[PDB]
DNA sequence: CTATGAGTGGCCCCTGTGGAGAGAAGCCTGTCCTGGA
DNA sequence: GGGGCCACTCATAG
RNA sequence: CAGGACAGGCUUCUCUCCACAGGUUUUAGAGCUAGAAAUAGCAAGUUAAAAUAAGGCUAGUCCGUUAUCAACUUGAAAAAGUGGCACCGAGUCGGUGCU
């Protein structure tokens, strides 16, 4: 008799519950054969348990690190390009300068050349350090002077500029002379008054520079400026111009009464284009007004930058840096004077102690600028003469460094201008610089487009670029080697969907006109109308649909029921009264793309042309695919023969985003084999059948369904891993699902390969059920109908939670891990009971108090970073990992705290003592993650290298993390690492104590009827003696397996101390005790007033000769190996 | 007399921002359709 | 949250 | 009862590519004076170079932290295969009967 049995499953983020029950809600138990070298040949176990595992993580970190690696590599490549350019002339003056540059990081003992890099002689080095305290001094001096300087200084300046070229946000050119806010505001007002003499603006008395440079929001600046302008509004034309000058996006529809919105934003690249067409609409006389607005905006954002006001040079940033340096020097002198004058004792603290947050700590230590201000602020409060210094502190301007985090707002055009000025001044003495000025400018301004991607030769699983040729990609010949249009199309396509019914065809663009026609006819197909004299609703004819679309859909961007009734039935068909069903208020789809094309091209018959279908659809596809404008113009240049410049540029501007859910070949590509119509043709005219898309794809009359069946290529059965990975969700739930399916497979294998009756458990859960059904039921009957021998049940946790709360079967997650198993068991029981109580309740209570539950910790091989990322200074300790091959850690410091890959057991002989005496040993040597490949290649050589000799190969036992060892008195420990252990034993409590603890913990939070609440409170009051029993049992369990003498003593003392506390507080504090006894690593926990630190087992010597256990994924099959007999002499 | 292991307790760990796209999922208003029961 | 490392102290064997 | 397309909104999340600002580490930026030295006073401090997971070959202006993995037999791996049942009890499972 194949016993009828049910399987219950609970899938969480960390756990997978499993349980097997009979037809009688009873859990069978079986005796299992045990392999190994031990004597315990067979053990009886229950068929219930749960699996715990570490939660999975997303791929975000890997992608971030890859991006960082590419950034670093490309920056170094640019530096190498500059060195290559300077290579010819550098050797003619200083051959070893480049060697000195890179070899700088080595100590003086290691350097092949002289220690001073810049000159190689200390005198010139000191002279350089004196004449130019900061690199900004050199930059400004080269910008302003006309003298011929040494090649090395120019090289240094150019390298500094390139390596920190700054951000690329704003396109176009920036005028550095555009910095005066007031003068440009006056010019804008003057131009407005000249062009609007009937409405002049009196800008006198308005401080434009203060308002526009204020650290307020753009709307606040606009409001403040307008409030000072009588008669003007932010909604007015001048208000919109100011908003644009602030960097907002005003709408110019109202001031020119245009039929179309004219929205301008200076950050958008459309400013030139939209300005051009706006002038084409309102007249070209308004060019200088927008020019003045642009100049004012430029002055604004360059005024927020560049604190310097009136100093005249081509390098304002260098002037700002020098000004800050001078202020820092003067303030430092004054501060030293004052501190020495009044508080000499703290002078040492301020200027000598590195560890404190004073000036010495701010400079030579790790104290940040905010920390330094925080430390110095109370001290300055105690002294006098620091009023302006206090103001500067409030301004984040006191003693400011040059390299600060606010530098993130520097446009690259400033560095470009400085480069251009330096090259202009010095190219007369340096012909090769003048010749390669173009190359230097390109290198400074070059940027890889976002749509191109990595420049690989196919050997990267991330690269998609298509090459025109096979030259080495250089910044000067990038455009001549890469098909930018094809690359962009590939970038778009690989992220697009595939059609469900036709997986071999791309889906159409969302705003494709053919798609819009399809949708409109699809909705019109199911529109019914009832007029006077009509007994039943009738479907609209094809000519009726065509007339309706031409009259309303092509003319109105939205058509409503009332509009249709007034415009077509009442006017065209002369039906005065009509009742329309299937559309309530308005029609859903619309011909927006048709309206846009009729607005741009301004030709209706050209759009109405059926033969231009290919050209029109190709134009729509081109507008959807590409976002860069040059590529769009490149593609549109084929169709320019039919359009003027205005139409082409307006077409150049229309972008469309989104995609449809269906393919063109499905709708209008496949023709009916009988009639020749496509789906669109049938929607246009289907006779009295009037079949919609759903009806057409399911009708057996046409061959479209036959093509659907044929086009279903027999996709090779997706592997369970791949099938789950293809689902929608985070990888963690995917891992949980995979482990659950493996658990189900093992449970099936256990029961003698007899299939179960019922499997008890959002679209992801639906996919899980689908996977289970597919793997379990594969039998097809004589009619090719799947014989569902197994029932799949979907139930929500709310039902089982109610089941628990109704029958006092409380769940306390803080006691142990059995709650997952009990929840799975109750899930299965409730599902079977509902779909299919004195006996049942007794059986359930018997099941709950059962002591043996299979709890298994999943064994894993840890991977990830080689070590921590913080780099530590050199120290005399062997635990420091070198950052590179030829860098002694005691000379340079480096990494620390590597992570163990996995542990291995080694039994061999090791020399010990100064006499070099061979000693037979038995210890654990853990492999670091960085060593994993080397060890896997040849363990023998690796073990020989670490002082282990006479290798005993057959004793190598793979010991991953959480490998379980068994010791005396049932005490269990898990191998946390190569040198640390965790708790391995679980505490079991009688169910009555769990119920009492739950009732006490929610004593004041009772959610039930008043009589039930009072009864529960009385029950809590009656059984106070349980607390002593609970404490005694905890002490006994800790004594037997935990060995926590001092911590237990402190716990006992605290319990005796707080024995007078209220019952709720006592229970709440006692609940915190299980952190000492819970599975996993010990953790510190708080008990009333005293905090108890974590007791950490750092000794792996006791388990060297214990019994090792290997366990199946469900823990039913197991093999036991004793370490004592292993490695015997 | 000093090197060597074995525990107690304490302290540490890379951060911030922008631009570009595609998809998915969940909720809501609603209309229509396919399949079986 | 959780494993590594280090200062400190102590017991032990050469 | 399940499934689907559309019209619109809202919200969140995932995945991929291109850039910036730092941080950390070592070296360079003659420390002076009195004192044998311990030490005491004095001066000064803002910056620069290189590296940022060891490295690898398929040598790319590429890849290197996602995912998967109890034990034994076969297989290079993928992958395939390998373990008796019924009854009475329960402090981590125990006992009885058949085979």
């Amino acid at each position: 008799m194949d016993k009828k049995y049910s399987i219950g499953l609970d899938i969480g983020t960390n756990s997978v519950g499993w349980a097997v029950i009979t037809d009688e809600y009873k859990v069978p138990s079986k005796k299992f054969k045990v392999l190994g070298n031990t004597d315990r040949h067979s053990i009886k176990k229950n068929l219930i348990g749960a699996l715990l595992f570490d939660s999975g993580e997303t791929a975000e970190a890997t992608r971030l690190k890859r991006t960082a690696r590419r950034r670093y590599t490309r920056r170094k490549n640019r530096i190498c390009y500059l060195q290559e350019i300077f290579s010819n002339e550098m050797a003619k003056v200083d051959d070893s300068f480049f060697h000195r540059l890179e070899e700088s990081f080595l100590v003086e003992e290691d350097k092949k050349h002289e220690r001073h890099p810049i000159f190689g002689n200390i005198v010139d080095e000191v002279a350089y350090h004196e004449k130019y305290p900061t690199i900004y001094h050199l930059r400004k001096k080269l910008v302003d002077s006309t003298d011929k300087a040494d090649l090395r200084l120019i090289y240094l300046a150019l390298a500094h500029m390139i390596k920190f070229r700054g951000h690329f946000l704003i396109e176009g050119d920036l005028n550095p002379d555009n910095s005066d806010v007031d003068k440009l505001f006056i010019q804008l007002v003057q131009t407005y008054n000249q062009l609007f003499e009937e409405n002049p603006i009196n800008a006198s008395g308005v401080d434009a520079k203060a308002i526009l440079s204020a650290r307020l929001s753009k709307s606040r600046r606009l409001e403040n400026l307008i409030a000072q302008l009588p008669g003007e509004k932010k909604n007015g034309l001048f208000g919109n111009l100011i908003a644009l000058s602030l960097g907002l996006t005003p709408n110019f529809k109202s001031n020119f009464d245009l039929a179309e919105d004219a929205k301008l934003q200076l950050s958008k690249d459309t400013y030139d284009d939209d300005l051009d067409n706006l002038l084409a609409q309102i007249g070209d006389q308004y060019a200088d007004l927008f020019l003045a607005a642009k100049n004012l905006s430029d002055a604004i954002l360059l005024s927020d930058i560049l604190r310097v006001n009136t100093e005249i040079t081509k390098a304002p940033l260098s002037a700002s840096m020098i000004k800050r340096y001078d202020e820092h020097h003067q303030d430092l002198t004054l501060l030293k004077a004052l501190v020495r004058q009044q508080l000499p004792e703290k002078y040492k603290e301020i200027f000598f102690d590195q560890s404190k947050n004073g000036y010495a700590g701010y400079i030579d230590g790790g104290a940040s600028q905010e920390e330094f201000y925080k430390f110095i602020k109370p001290i300055l409060e105690k002294m006098d003469g620091t009023e302006e210094l206090l103001v500067k502190l409030n301004r984040e301007d006191l003693l400011r460094k040059q390299r600060t985090f606010d530098n993130g707002s520097i446009p690259h055009q400033i560095h470009l201008g400085e480069l251009h000025a330096i090259l202009r001044r010095q190219e007369d003495f340096y012909p090769f610089l003048k010749d390669n000025r173009e190359k230097i400018e390109k290198i400074l301004t070059f940027r890889i487009p976002y749509y191109v991607g990595p420049l690989a030769r196919g050997n990267s699983r991330f690269a998609w670029m298509t090459r025109k040729s096979e030259e080495t990609i250089t910044p000067w010949n990038f455009e001549e080697v890469v098909d930018k249009g094809a690359s962009a199309q590939s970038f778009i396509e690989r992220m697009t969907n595939f059609d469900k019914n036709l997986p071999n065809e791309k889906v159409l663009p969302k705003h494709s006109l053919l798609y819009e026609y399809f949708t409109v006819y699809n909705e019109l197909t199911k529109v019914k109308y009832v007029t006077e004299g009509m007994r039943k609703p009738a479907f609209l004819s094809g000519e009726q649909k065509k007339a309706i679309v031409d009259l309303l859909f092509k003319t109105n961007r939205k058509v409503t029921v009332k509009q249709l009734k007034e415009d077509y039935f009442k006017k065209i068909e002369c039906f005065d009264s009509v009742e329309i069903s299937g559309v309530e208020d308005r029609f859903n789809a619309s011909l927006g793309t048709y309206h846009d094309l009729l607005k741009i091209i301004k030709d209706k018959d050209f759009l109405d042309n059926e033969e231009n279908e290919d050209i029109l659809e190709d134009i729509v596809l081109t507008l959807t695919l590409f976002e860069d404008r040059e590529m769009i113009e490149e593609r549109l240049k084929t169709y320019a023969h039919l359009f003027d410049d205005k139409v082409m540029k307006q077409l150049k501007r229309r972008r469309y985003t989104g995609w449809g859910r269906l393919s063109r070949k499905l709708i209008n590509g496949i023709r009916d084999k009988q009639s020749g119509k496509t789906i669109l043709d049938f929607l246009k005219s289907d006779g009295f059948a009037n079949r919609n898309f759903m009806q057409l794809i399911h009708d057996d009359s046409l061959t479209f369904k036959e093509d659907i069946q044929k086009a279903q290529v027999s996709g090779q059965g997706d592997s369970l891993h791949e099938h789950i990975a293809n689902l929608a969700g985070s990888p963690a739930i995917k891992k949980g699902i995979l482990q659950t399916v493996k658990v189900v497979d093992e449970l099936v294998k256990v029961m003698g390969r007899h299939k179960p009756e019922n499997i008890v458990i959002r679209q992801i859960t639906k996919h899980v059920a689908q996977i289970l059904d597919s793997r379990m039921n594969t039998k097809y009957d004589e009619n090719d109908k799947l014989i569902r021998e197994v029932k799949v049940i979907t139930l929500k946790s709310k039902l089982v939670s109610d089941f628990r709360k109704d029958f006092q079967f409380y769940k306390v997650r803080e006691i142990n891990n059995y709650h997952h198993a009990h929840d799975a068991y109750l899930n299965a029981v409730v599902g079977t009971a509902l779909i299919k109580k004195g006996r049942d309740f007794a059986t359930v209570r018997k099941v709950l108090s059962m002591p043996q539950v299979n709890i298994v910790k999943k064994t894993e091989v840890q991977t990830g970073g080689f070590s921590k990322e913080s780099i530590l200074p050199k120290r005399n300790s062997d635990k420091l990992i070198a950052r590179k091959k030829d860098w002694d850690p005691k000379k340079y410091g480096g990494f620390d705290s590597p992570t163990v890959a996995y542990s291995v057991l080694v039994v061999a002989k090791v020399e010990k003592g100064k006499s070099k005496k061979l000693k037979s040993v038995k210890e654990l040597l853990g492999i670091t993650i960085m060593e994993r490949s080397s060890f896997e290649k040849n363990p023998i050589d690796f073990l020989e290298a670490k002082g282990y000799k006479e290798v005993k190969k057959d004793l190598i036992i793979k010991l991953p993390k959480y490998s379980l060892f068994e010791l005396e008195n049932g005490r269990k420990r898990m191998l946390a690492s190569a040198g640390e252990l965790q708790k391995g034993n679980e505490l079991a409590l009688p169910s009555k104590y769990v119920n009492f603890l739950y009732l006490a913990s929610h004593y004041e939070k009772l959610k039930g009827s008043p009589e039930d609440n009072e009864q529960k409170q009385l029950f809590v009051e009656q059984h106070k003696h349980y607390l002593d029993e609970i404490i005694e049992q905890i002490s006994e369990f800790s004594k037997r397996v935990i060995l926590a003498d001092a911590n237990l003593d402190k716990v006992l003392s605290a319990y005796n101390k707080h024995r007078d506390k209220p019952i709720r507080e006592q229970a709440e504090n006692i609940i915190h005790l299980f952190t000492l006894t819970n599975l996993g690593a010990p953790a510190a926990f708080k008990y009333f007033d005293t905090t108890i630190d974590r007791k950490r087992y750092t000794s792996t010597k006791e388990v060297l000769d214990a019994t090792l256990i290997h366990q199946s994924i469900t823990g039913l099959y197991e093999t036991r190996i004793d370490l004592s007999q292993l490695g015997g002499d």
